[PDB]
């Protein structure tokens, strides 16, 4: 990436985009599965467009990342309602979960931490023209901690390792 | 697996799976594109799908995706000697997904009615990107296009 990224600005509708990543995160951890959440929500009025949690050993799935599932759960939507939202997510996002915020346009990232997982994605998103915040949220780190500790091989299952 | 620039030996296999994923997915009433993942060690179809927006109310599941969904949970090193076979130039997304698990090879379709910044991406990357520019995908394709504009532009998020 660049020489000149910077993080980005806080937005009003932070704490509670990233409490409700978390409870995610928290939700799917009591469930069995690995603990990241999100959350996708309108900049203009902090409207929540959807929620949601990794779902790889709740639905045997390959693709549902806590970003990728949050997305479906917003269910189909006209291109222009991604504008001007954030997307909140307890991790900081894998290069899928970036191409997939890419994608759609989301302008903006939340990261809850960036100290159990980074990828490339985090500057390649600054790179393509979206903002990143990384809050480095304790409860999030703790429990994910917690899980890569307990249950390595199943967190790089996630990762593809 | 390192070609060197040449075809596979399993590549006309994996881009008649695509398309033929690619073709259903069109007379279920969804976007015509398919794709397939193909074990390069032995030629074994892992998995084969295709978009399911219309079908599922699906936001996620592009060709690609549902592909790699329909091949379930698998071992990372897996991945490391696969091919994947869209039937189009993959998004952002889709390039991603290739990328995060480490599939070396993509194989596309066409990118005539459709490329994103993922296919020149891929190679910046170190994966090995074909393009076969294949008419039977770009007329199935183009064919969508023309008739339901609006819900392919949802699809790529426009
Ligand atoms: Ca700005
Ligand atoms: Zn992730
Ligand atoms: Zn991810
Ligand atoms: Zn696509
Ligand atoms: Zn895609």
């Amino acid at each position: 990436g660049s020489s000149m990224v910077t993080g980005g600005m806080a937005s009003k509708w932070d704490q509670k985009g990233m409490d409700i990543a978390y409870e995610e995160a928290a939700l799917g951890y009591k469930e069995g599965g690995v603990p990241i959440g999100g959350c996708l929500i309108n900049n203009k009025d902090g409207s929540v467009l959807g929620r949601g949690h990794n779902m790889r050993f709740q639905k045997g799935s390959a693709t549902l990342h806590g970003e990728i599932s949050t997305l479906e759960n917003c269910g189909r939507l006209e291109g222009k309602v991604y504008k001007d939202t954030t997307l909140y997510t307890t991790l900081s996002p894998c290069d899928m979960c970036t191409g997939a915020i890419i994608m759609y346009g989301i302008p903006r990232c939340v990261v809850g931490e960036n100290v159990n997982f980074k990828s490339k994605g985090e500057k390649y998103l600054q790179t393509r023209g979206h903002e990143v915040v990384v809050v480095d949220d304790e409860r999030c780190k703790k429990i994910m901690k917690q899980f890569i500790d307990e249950r390595p091989q199943d967190w790089f299952e996630d990762i593809g390792e």
